[PDB]
């Protein structure tokens, strides 16, 4: 589990959202497993505007950080997980790490702030769902 907060948005896994998540929806896009909902309270996350290829993301089911090195948001191929069956998942970033179906929702950070959340694990691979290129979080 795991959000995003950034102004009046929380960025979740489509696949975790909750009730209130869709009652009070902003955009979704199932390709991306992400979901955005309003909030009543000022969020105080950064979203990273960047192209940093390196960074450190939080994984639950070790209770660590890891620095990693993750790849250019891209159209990957993942195995059938327990919320989704094989398929191209878009905007996705990979890196060398462990990462469980719980896992999701933590995030990856660089210098400049929030980069994505995890959202697909196995094979010994993570897997983040970028959200530097949805400017709109910043305003609005
Ligand atoms: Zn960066």
């Amino acid at each position: 589990s795991g959000a995003i907060y950034v102004g009046n948005y929380r960025v979740v896994n489509r696949h975790l959202a909750t009730h209130n998540d869709w009652a009070n929806l902003v955009w979704e896009d199932s390709s991306r497993d992400l979901l955005v909902s309003s909030t009543t309270a000022q969020g105080c996350d950064t979203i990273a505007r960047c192209d940093c290829q390196t960074g450190v993301y939080y994984c639950s089911s070790r209770r660590k950080h890891y620095p990693v090195s993750f790849s250019k948001p891209s159209l990957i191929f993942v195995e059938a997980s327990e919320y989704y069956p094989a398929r191209y998942q878009s905007h996705l970033m990979l890196a060398v790490g462990h990462s469980e179906p719980g896992d999701c929702g933590g995030i990856l950070r660089c210098q400049h702030g929030v980069v994505g959340i995890v959202s697909t694990g196995g094979n010994g691979l993570v897997g983040f769902a970028d959200v530097r290129d949805l400017l709109w979080l910043d305003e609005e």
